[PDB]
């Protein structure tokens, strides 16, 4: 925190709602990455960083009633904190969805060049930010002008009334302590919602559009039986914003039955990943879910929203020279009181040889939400994400909602 203390009395911001985002989020920035162990130096370089490049492209600070492009993330906002733990340290990534007042005030009704204006600043100071495959997947995965023209307000009404928001690109920075490394999400809702194909064939023929040497053919093709057969839908696209031929897709599903049989059959790629790694990691699964008592909701996204419950998602990873697709399940935590989930991690992180998360992990959470009283609360920490390797063990990550 003493890095947003210090910075607080050197930057002169622009505008009132750069004012208000820095003041938003840098806090809670700053105790992450303390809490994670980033080196003093670090958490200058990553707050001054935000304030300089993201804080710009979050767009109006959106007041309550205030009439802006609204987005989802961390809940609310268009920007979302989350945490990835390991044995002696954390590392923190930011998401934000770029955005300009411009979209909010009718001068860009889809949010389409905002994304352009942060990578051409973002790419002066991180050089190693490579953004070849948002040129090459944007055609893909998003709105064209004319799906724009070939699209009509029934099929945008439809479509907003259960995903809520416009949003088309998602940026992540994931801040490792070795240099900042970008990824890119695309989102293919409301192009398919104009176009009337289905997001498993703009997710990968957006896929087998760049892997033009067929290197991840085998990989799409057992993932793309696993949606057939178990009949689900592609979300969205992830990529790493590296050199195109290096890169890493992550197709991602959004599954409104939360329950733990349908996450495991997911997990499993509907019995078609058979290793000791994916029967190991189930296991550790199953019982995070019982423990944490992930909420079945209802499966309409009308009333599901209501209660502010949220589904099951899951990705999987593909590289060029990899033998299996390598999956991470996303458990929706709202309306699980904080301390609950806190006691399953601590429990969690002792069992697996991570004794300093288990011991400060409460504390940390109760400085993220000062004042703020965590048997009540159920509505903070949203996502638990889980990937399980031989070599890595179970790896877990929190995503963080912002307090309304």
């Amino acid at each position: 925190m003493i890095a947003y203390h210090t910075l607080t009395k050197a930057l002169l911001f622009p505008d009132i709602d750069q004012y208000q985002h820095w003041h938003h989020v840098a806090p809670m920035l700053a105790k992450m990455l303390v809490d994670g162990k980033y080196s003093i130096h670090q958490q200058y370089e990553y707050l001054c960083l935000f304030a300089q490049l993201v804080a710009p492209v979050l767009g109006p600070y959106p007041s309550p009633g205030r009439d802006v492009y609204r987005c989802t993330l961390g809940g609310n906002m268009t920007v979302e904190l989350s945490q990835n733990f390991q044995r002696s340290g954390s590392t923190t990534r930011i998401a934000f969805e770029p955005v300009r007042y411009q979209a909010s005030v009718g001068h860009d009704r889809f949010n389409r060049t905002s994304v352009n204006a942060f990578f051409s600043q973002l790419q002066l100071l991180v050089k190693s930010v490579n953004i070849e495959l948002h040129h090459l997947l944007s055609e893909h995965l998003t709105l064209t002008a004319k799906d724009e023209r070939n699209l009509n307000e029934e099929q945008l009404t439809k479509y907003l009334t259960n995903f809520q928001v416009k949003t088309q690109y998602v940026v992540a920075l994931d801040l490792r302590k070795t240099g900042i490394v970008a990824k890119e999400y695309f989102f293919p809702g409301i192009k398919c919602a104009a176009t009337g194909q289905t997001g498993s064939n703009a997710c990968f023929g957006a896929i087998r559009a760049v892997d033009k040497d067929g290197h991840l053919d085998s990989l799409c093709q057992l993932i793309e039986a696993h949606f057939q057969q178990s009949k689900i839908d592609d979300a969205f696209l992830c990529c790493d914003l590296v050199d195109p031929a290096h890169t890493r897709f992550k197709v991602y599903i959004a599954d409104p039955l939360v329950t733990l049989a349908r996450a495991e059959e997911h997990w499993t790629l509907g019995g078609r990943l058979t290793d000791e790694d994916a029967a190991v990691g189930l296991e550790i699964i199953r019982g995070l879910w019982s423990e944490l008592g992930i909420i079945q909701g209802p499966l309409e996204p009308s009333a599901m929203m209501e209660k502010g419950l949220l589904p099951i998602m899951l990705n999987y990873e593909m590289k060029a020279g990899q033998r299996l697709p390598k999956p991470k399940l996303y458990m929706p935590l709202t309306g699980i009181p904080e301390t609950k989930i806190a006691r399953i991690m601590t429990a969690f992180f002792q069992r697996h040889d991570m004794p300093e998360q288990a011991e400060v992990f409460m504390e940390n959470l109760q400085a993220y939400y000062e004042g703020k009283n965590l048997e009540e609360a159920t509505r903070y920490q949203a996502w638990l994400s889980f990937a399980y390797t031989k070599e890595k063990g179970p790896y877990l990550s929190i995503y963080y909602f912002w307090p309304e």
